[PDB]
């Protein structure tokens, strides 16, 4: 499904991402734009045989099981297909796990390049949130 900007913002807000660990809603929305262009079915196959899934391009070697990745650890305890859903629930829960224990949002390199350090309230402007 290709989410609209405000559609995705409201869904993320419903799932507790707004200011989760101090990272405001506009940060999560900006990162999804530049990671997947808001496309839940975007997938990026990597040289090591893992693929990145969903609006935040989460990787199958560590975070989700796709049944096709040599040595998946599945830390979010989900099938990767759950990240392709129009239901954001599994994306929101797994993204919460990713941010709790590394470099925060620096985990998404497109976020560092396009979002970090700039006003991200503009990403939810006009959404009436």
């Amino acid at each position: 499904k290709v989410f609209g900007r405000c559609e995705l913002a409201a869904a993320m807000k419903r799932h507790g991402l707004d200011n989760y660990r101090g990272y405001s809603l506009g940060n999560w929305v900006c990162a999804a734009k530049f990671e997947s262009n808001f496309n839940s079915q975007a997938t990026n196959r990597n040289t090591d045989g893992s693929t990145d899934y969903g609006v935040l391009q989460i990787n199958s070697r560590w975070w989700c099981n796709d049944g096709r990745t040599p040595g998946s650890r599945n830390l979010c305890n989900i099938p990767c297909s759950a990240l392709q859903s129009s239901d954001i629930t599994a994306t929101a829960n797994c993204a919460k796990k990713i941010v709790s224990d590394g470099d925060g949002m620096n985990a998404w390199v497109a976020w560092r390049k396009h979002c970090k350090g700039t006003d991200v309230r503009v990403w939810i402007k006009g959404c009436r949130l």
